[PDB]
């Protein structure tokens, strides 16, 4: 199993380079691979790697070619005009630029299998296409290829695509090699990854990461591990977690912290394609958004999420109601009947449940699960499952019986169509988690539920105070535990914003003073202060240095242990655009004890401007090493979704930084 051509230093400076002499007649049979090893942290727009063409006038869509965009997408073109085949295959978000300064050797190999009319495309470890056609066209048997070409595509006798770059390593083979040797070629990758496509959760997407360094040292992340592609609900979306207790070398396989089994877990290849790539699971209860703390005082983890049941919809569900009655000064959670048309329930007391308009208890009760129960008896439903085996996106019952959850689309009883809070913990460090408890409206029986901003919660360091940030229309309204999350309180903080998603992420300047950074609409990150453990808040200032664009992006934040430069410092991680999700940042910031002004004086950039960064997270690791987990494509972009893998973990160090 041995290159039929292997080459190697090659530099591309907007010059290609020939090696048809070398490679052209080792050409043969219909199936080939493409190994590469190649850097480029200042690409043209779109450029070629790697071309095998028909140099003859007449022939210009005659070729085969490795692309690349200035984006970070990868692809390949397979062309031949006699045959009437012009193939692209591509997915953005592929590449990297740039790590610690330095240029990434990307790990590109490109399998063309003739037996299985297939062609697949991995770069740095991970598979980013795979596409089977009906008619196959083998890369070597186009109508007069002449010309093997590095760095550009040769048609008709000129440099097309020209390429800025290098090949440190190429070599051929005349065969497609398995998956599995595949996974024996050394990679040099600047990440690795903590969720993937085919671990436990069985999720084949991944948005909204967390990161947390708890006191023994375990660093814990959790994760949306998003089922139905990368839409925000509605979808099936779980929340995962995994633990490293090496700093962050090695990561455990994940778990589930929140999770609904009204639908299955597949792992779902979503369509991309302009037609489909906004189909959605649509009677899914899902999560979404998770943040994470650690109590100082049981030594409990605690993590909240959004929840949302599957009636859940965009606009006219539920805003004006909180899905719970105000009853006595307390609050119970209602519910609706199959049948009726209002919502003539509530879960009293114990999980019993009430009929409101007879005041009588019935004989069904919710367990801790938020399970139906008739009679001391566990109600089910039958399960769903997604295909897209008609040409579109079905949910079908598959057989399966699962316990009827007041979430799900058949249950006997539902809760209100609105978003809600659920809060869980771990005993064990992140080894298991509770069952869910959702928390109490806060801002009254008719608002609807605030929002998670998430990442990470505060614990402060001089009490026992935890505080989660959440968001709604016109404030930021933190939560507020004394008691280890058993009862909260909110403290409301108003911001000049209606209908912003103003994720808000906190730091400890000095003991029980906080400062907020959040997401806006003005194209420039905000902040507000504390001075009183979250009692009362600042008004709002903005931050100068950093882009966002108008619709913005979450931003995590960090206060370092160590000082830097003989000060207080403090770390921001955010896309630095006014474009797009992109050219992502570690910003460290000096702080000024005169009147906790922060001069941000280091500019981190995490690979290159162009290169997509959208939500990320941050931690001190117990070594004082930086944790940064991070999605690494355009999760606005609608040319960047239902991507796999993107979601990745970095290690660095302040001296990086700085
Ligand atoms: O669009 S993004 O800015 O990439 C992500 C925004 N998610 C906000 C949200 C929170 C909870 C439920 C739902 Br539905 C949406």
């Amino acid at each position: 199993i041995s290159p039929i051509f292997q080459g190697g230093s090659y530099q591309l400076n907007n010059k290609s380079i020939d090696i048809s002499s070398l490679l052209l007649d080792k050409l043969s049979g219909e199936s080939q691979t493409v190994v590469m090893k190649f850097k480029a942290d200042k690409p043209n727009s779109l450029q070629a790697l790697f071309g095998l063409s028909n140099s003859k006038a007449g022939f210009k869509n005659n070729y085969f070619s490795i692309f690349m965009r200035d984006s970070g997408e990868i692809g390949v073109e397979i062309r031949d005009a006699q045959k009437g085949i012009n193939y692209l295959f591509s997915r953005p978000a592929s590449l990297w630029g740039k790590h610690k300064g330095q240029a990434v050797e990307n790990t590109l190999v490109f399998v063309s299998d003739s037996k299985d009319k297939t062609y697949t495309m991995y770069v740095n470890g991970i598979e980013v296409f795979s596409e089977t056609v009906d008619t196959f066209l083998p890369i070597s048997n186009i109508n007069g290829i002449d010309k093997a070409t590095l760095g550009a595509v040769n048609r008709e006798g000129k440099e097309h695509y020209l390429a800025k770059g290098s090949i440190d390593e190429i070599s051929l083979f005349n065969k497609a090699i398995s998956d599995q040797e595949v996974s024996t070629i050394p990679l040099s990758n600047p990440f690795q990854l903590i969720f993937q496509s085919g671990d436990s959760t069985q999720a084949n997407y991944f948005r909204i990461p967390t990161l947390y360094t708890l006191s023994s040292g375990r660093v814990l992340s959790s994760i949306d591990a998003r089922y139905g592609g990368t839409h925000d609900s509605k979808s099936k979306i779980n929340i995962a977690t995994s633990y490293s207790d090496d700093n962050g070398k090695t990561w455990s396989e994940p778990i589930f912290a929140m999770k609904f089994n009204d639908y299955e877990e597949q792992l779902v290849y979503w369509p991309r394609d302009n037609k489909l790539k906004n189909s959605q699971i649509s009677g899914s209860a899902s999560f979404i958004d998770s943040s994470i703390v650690e109590d100082k005082k049981s030594g409990k983890t605690i993590l909240l999420a959004d929840v949302m049941p599957a009636g859940i919809g965009n606009n006219n569900a539920n805003k004006a109601d909180s899905g719970f009655k105000e009853i006595n000064g307390h609050y119970y959670l209602k519910l609706k009947k199959n049948g009726d048309n209002d919502f003539r329930y509530t879960v009293r007391e114990n999980g019993v449940v009430y009929n409101e308009t007879t005041n009588k208890p019935t004989n069904y009760t919710i367990n801790d699960k938020y399970e139906v129960l008739e009679g001391g008896k566990s109600l089910t439903v039958e399960q769903y499952s997604v295909d897209f085996d008609s040409g579109s996106l079905r949910e079908r019952h598959n057989g399966k019986q699962v316990p009827m959850n007041v979430f799900y689309k058949d249950s006997l009883f539902k809760v209100t169509p609105t978003n809600y809070i659920a809060m869980t913990t771990s005993q064990n460090r992140g080894e298991s988690w509770e069952q869910f408890k959702l928390l109490p409206p806060f801002l009254g029986e008719k608002h609807n539920g605030t929002y998670l901003c998430p990442g990470q919660g505060l614990a402060l360091k001089s009490s026992n105070r935890l505080i989660f940030a959440t968001y709604t229309s016109g404030e930021l309204t933190y939560l507020i535990s004394d008691d280890s999350g058993q009862t909260w309180k909110k403290s409301s903080a108003s911001i000049p914003f209606k209908n912003a998603t103003a994720e808000a992420q906190m730091v400890e300047l000095r003991d029980g003073v906080i400062r907020t950074f959040f997401r806006t609409t003005t194209g420039k990150i905000a902040y507000m202060t504390s001075r009183d453990s979250g009692e009362t808040w600042s008004k709002v200032s903005y931050i100068d240095g950093i882009q966002q664009t108008s619709y913005g992006t979450q931003v995590s934040a960090i206060k370092y242990s160590q000082l830097i430069d003989g000060k207080e410092a403090v770390i921001l991680s955010t896309p630095n655009s006014r474009s797009g999700r992109k050219g992502g940042q570690l910003v460290v910031g000096l702080v000024n004890k005169e009147d906790d002004s922060i001069d941000w004086k280091y500019h981190y950039d995490i690979d290159l401007p162009s290169y997509g960064y959208a939500y990320s997270a941050i931690t001190e690791l117990p070594n004082h090493h930086i944790g940064v987990l991070f999605e690494k494509y355009d999760s606005w972009s609608r040319n960047e979704l239902h991507l796999s893998n993107v979601v990745q973990y970095i290690d660095l160090e302040i001296n990086d930084l700085t």
